[PDB]
This record gives structure tokens, sequence and C-alpha cells, in this order.
């Protein structure tokens, strides 16, 4: 029942500290919590810091940490989501559910055929909101590590990254199934999910050169948001922690 | 490709027909297709009927049925979703994704602490809309069997239904996981997903009476919507068509 609140900086070796401005407003003017009340803070280091409000002011809220405890709610499987941005794909939905499902990293991608705009500061503002969505997702589901929403990247450049992870992408011609995958490297997995429309003919061209491994995911055509959530769920149940308490 | 269109009645052994009002409007007004255009119809029999428009106008679309062929895009696992309604959730999203993911039947449920009223005429209208969403999802994902969205039921009554299906519910202290289930009965699976309000003592006792099998779903607490879709995906992966190779 105790509300979880994220803290922008390290809470280690901290005593009395001001909650971030935004978090302060939520705790006091949204949850309507007052001095003396407790909360569960976390600074993204996989540790929770039980604390209590000491100063509830209109300008901000100060708190006093009561200690530090390790609470690993992370999956042993690493998943890096590479999502192509579009228009009507509900990126917020994807960000939120992906975080709840244990995703470790999310890189918003852009390609020739998708359906978006062009300004960097334009998506840059959206990415900030997506990071906040991730933070709130961790506050809700219990994760004490907040996955980063990297800056806009080019599908070509993303596919060219080297992390020691198994690169995967969906395709109906594929013969491999997430359930029939032979192994998972130490770098985990890099899952690419196309935009609303889907992976263009050129996008599937770059994945082939980068040595991507195509997989099947049912006999039905899934929408973007459904495909990402389903694929992540499948990965977590087959090689992750979706089967643990 | 060729647009898919659902027809409200059996097209078996039919030579020509008029598309439904919604389909006609979509074909004539949205896609604005002329005569001679190909369409791929389906009537929920698991079959597709390639057809051609023979008359298209502002308020009427007539088509000629050219054939009938089996097109099974169904999972070999039957999933019956028992979804409790609420105020802090979107049933619309759940319906669409569940259908795409192969769910076979969905029963919307009322729970003592679900935080929702009981307007019959209102709920009936909501169900009609959810049913249309299910039809649209089938047109989109390729399914040729349309899942039924059943009338509202109380959670206790729904849990009491018996059709030989394995009854499953989510619990953090479950001594089972989808990946560890021994088998699937002939009735398939009946998956219960409650709201953020949880269940009353009398409801959890009813699940116990009905022999509901608890299952784990990870170390993180999921929102209602996330839990239903993640549970569905896991079931289809372990016992359905999502985990089938080629």
């Amino acid at each position: 029942r105790i509300p979880r609140i994220y803290h922008p900086i390290s809470l280690e070796n901290q005593t009395q500290c001001y909650l971030s401005e935004d978090a302060a407003n939520h705790v006091a003017r949204v949850l309507r919590m007052t001095e003396g009340e407790q909360l569960e803070l976390f600074d993204g280091s996989n540790h929770i810091y039980p604390a209590k409000i000491i100063e509830s002011n209109k300008k901000s809220v100060k708190v006093e940490i009561l200690g530090r405890e390790l609470a690993d709610k992370e999956s042993h499987l690493k998943i890096h989501l590479g999502q192509v941005i579009s228009r009507g794909e509900r990126m917020e939905f994807t960000i939120q559910k992906s975080v709840e499902l244990g995703v470790n990293v999310i890189t918003p991608l852009w390609s020739e055929r998708c359906g978006v705009k062009l300004d960097a500061e334009r998506m840059d503002k959206k990415i900030q909101q997506w990071q906040k969505i991730a933070i709130a997702a961790c506050e809700q589901c219990g994760r004490n590590i907040v996955p980063e929403i990297r800056p806009l990247m080019k599908l070509q450049d993303w596919c060219a990254e080297n992390d020691g992870a198994l690169k995967l992408n969906l395709h109906p011609r594929a013969h491999y199934s997430i359930k029939t995958l032979p192994t998972i490297p130490a770098g985990g997995v890099r899952l690419l999910i196309g935009s609303e429309g889907g992976l263009s003919a050129q996008e599937i061209a770059q994945t082939e050169q980068q040595g991507f491994t195509e997989i099947l995911l049912g006999k039905r055509v899934l929408r973007t948001e459904t495909a990402s959530l389903a694929a992540i769920s499948a990965l977590q149940i087959c090689f992750g922690d979706l089967g643990e308490a």
C-alpha cells in the first residue's frame, strides 16, 4: 500500500533531502500526503529507501530516509527493444507495458516508411514524456531500476550496434519460433518491432545484412503494440522470469 | 492486399449478397472502391469467400461470391477470458488485443468491488460495441472465426460455469506457472482477470470451491490490462500457436 516514488539522484549516504520538484507535487498535491506519512523511494540502483515526509510546503517537500534495502525485481534476461516510431501506434502503451514486462532498454527508432514528422526537438520532447511514463511504470510494478529511453536513432544504425545480444525481428517467412530458439547470448536480446504499418522492404534489407534472426509469432497478423507486448511476454516466459514469484 | 470484410450471416452456397451496413459504409465511403474490386469475405465459419463488387454506391454494396475455402488462423488452444470491468481500465483495448492474440470467448464480469454500476441497457450497448471491435480485429488479424463477447456476468456465477475447462487465476503465492501446467483439458482454459479492486472473501472462496488453479506471472505487479494480455501470450506460447515453428 505504501506509495513508491522515484528519486532523480542517488539516495545513498543521504539523510534529509528534497524530493524532486515533480515528485514533490505528486506526493503533496496529487496523492495529498502530509508530514509524518511514509513512502518507498528508489533511485534506480535496484535499492529501495523507506522514508517519511518531514516538511510539506507549497514550494516543495523534504524527506528523511530511514535506510537502504536491496530489492531486485529485475528479470535475468536482458531485452533491448528497438521500436520504430509512427503515428497511431500508442507509443505510451508500448513504453508502459514493456517496462512492466521487464524490458531493460528501449530505443525509439525512425525509418523511411513509418509515418512520423522530422524535428529532433519534436521527438525529444516526446522522449522526455516516455521516460516519465517508464518511471511511473516502475513506481507501479515494483521495479527498482528504471529502463532508459534512449534518444531517437536510425533503424540502420541501431541494427548495426554490437552488444553481444541476439538480434531478432518478426516475419511470416521465418521458421524459428521464440520457443524454438537454440540459445540466448550473454548480451541478452535486441528485439526490433516495426511501426504501425510494419517493416518496409528496405528495413528488412538492413536486418538481413546485420545477421538478424527472424521469428514467427502465431498465424495471425498482430498490430505493432500487440506484437511488441506479445513478443516480450513470450521471451520472458521462455527465457526470462515470467514463471517465477 | 485484399481488404477483409465480415458478413453477419452464412455465405455458404450463396452466389450474391449485400454487405452489412457497417461493411457497406467502409467499402463505399471509406475505401471508396468501385465495381470489379476484389474483397475477401468471411462469415465466422472459419472459411473465406473471395468476392467481387458488382454494385457500389453511397448506401449499398452488392457483391458476387466467387468461392469458399478453409482458412484456419485459429490457435489449437481454447482460451475463455473472464474480464472484470472497472473505471480505471479500458475494456476496448483488452478486447482488441485478446482477439488478435487468438482468444476464443470473452465474458465481461462485474465484481463486488469493481467500482462499476449495473445499467443493463447501457452495458448491453457497450457489449454490442465490444463485439463490433472484435469483428474489426478479425478483419485485421486474419481470423475467420469471430469470438463471441458474452453478456455480463457476476464473477461468482462465471466461476461456477463448468465446461471441462481448466480454471486459472493469477496469484503471487501460486504454486504453479503457465510453463509448469501439466496439460490442457478438452474444454481449454478459463482465465480470470480481476480489477484493481481485488476480490471479496466470498469471491475468492468461490474460486477456491471451483478448484481454480493459481499461476505465477513474474516478480513485477502488472496492471489489469498488462496481466490479461501477458497471460494470454504466455498461454499461446506454451500451449497455443504462438510458439509453433516452421
